[PDB]
């Protein structure tokens, strides 16, 4: 359990959606990220893999600012403090608005992956996964934006997928959260995008897992890597 709290992009905090204030609030602040109603700091199971709530979280409508960000910039996620227990893998992706982000259909956003990190060393079972680099650095997630795409406004989809409970159908719990970025630069590629139900499925081989077991390989779910 947990949420983004702050995302630093060249030098200053874009406050995230603090779904544990602003829920309770009725007039709340405009942000760059996504506000949702997981006030219980939860998560989607294999059975809202294919409902909307797998997209920006339970009942994400989009934030209402965007931040630009420098070419190639860095974007820094900080959540909340990241349980041990939650051993999995820390996946990233955008989708490409073709227009103001706070306006879009989630239901049309077609995202690719950028950047996936999964099982790091099994050395002692359950074993060191990208969720305890998180918890390393602070609980803090450092993206770096591709040069290669066609800048424009992009929603980010970050996310941990916690496997303690994923032995069994439906256990895997995913944490997506959205923000809004402005992409700049020179690139142009458009890659082949995934729709949000169309990320993952509750038999996939990387979140229907018994993490507990010595584990040979780990196949991070969602669709390939764009390079
Ligand atoms: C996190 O930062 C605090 C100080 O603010 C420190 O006490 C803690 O050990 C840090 N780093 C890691 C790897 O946990
Ligand atoms: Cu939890």
């Amino acid at each position: 359990h947990g949420f983004v709290q702050n995302i630093v992009i060249d030098g200053k905090n874009y406050g995230g959606y603090l779904v544990n204030q602003y829920p309770y609030m009725s007039n709340p602040p405009e942000v760059i990220a996504w506000s949702t109603t997981a006030t219980d700091l939860g998560f989607v199971d294999g059975t809202g893999y294919q409902t909307p709530d797998i997209i920006c979280h339970r009942g994400a409508k989009p934030g209402a600012l965007t931040a630009p960000v420098s070419p190639g910039g860095t974007v820094e996620l900080q959540w909340t403090p990241w349980p041990d227990s939650h051993h999995g893998p820390v996946i990233n992706y955008l989708a490409p608005c073709n227009g103001d982000c706070s306006t879009v259909d989630k239901t049309q956003l077609e995202f690719f992956k950028i950047a996936e990190s999964g099982l790091i060393n099994d050395d002692n079972p359950p074993g060191i996964w990208a969720s305890d680099n998180l918890i390393a650095a602070n609980n803090s997630w450092t993206v770096t934006i591709p040069t290669t795409i066609a800048p424009g406004n992009y929603v980010l989809r970050h996310e941990i997928i916690a496997l303690h409970s994923a032995q069994n159908q439906d256990g895997a719990q995913n944490y997506p959260q959205c923000i809004n970025l402005q992409v700049t630069g020179g690139g142009s590629d458009n890659p082949a995008g995934t729709l949000g139900t169309a990320l993952y499925h509750d038999t996939d081989p990387g979140i229907l897992i018994n993490i507990y077991q010595k584990l040979s390989s780990y196949i991070i779910p969602g669709p390939p890597l764009y390079t």
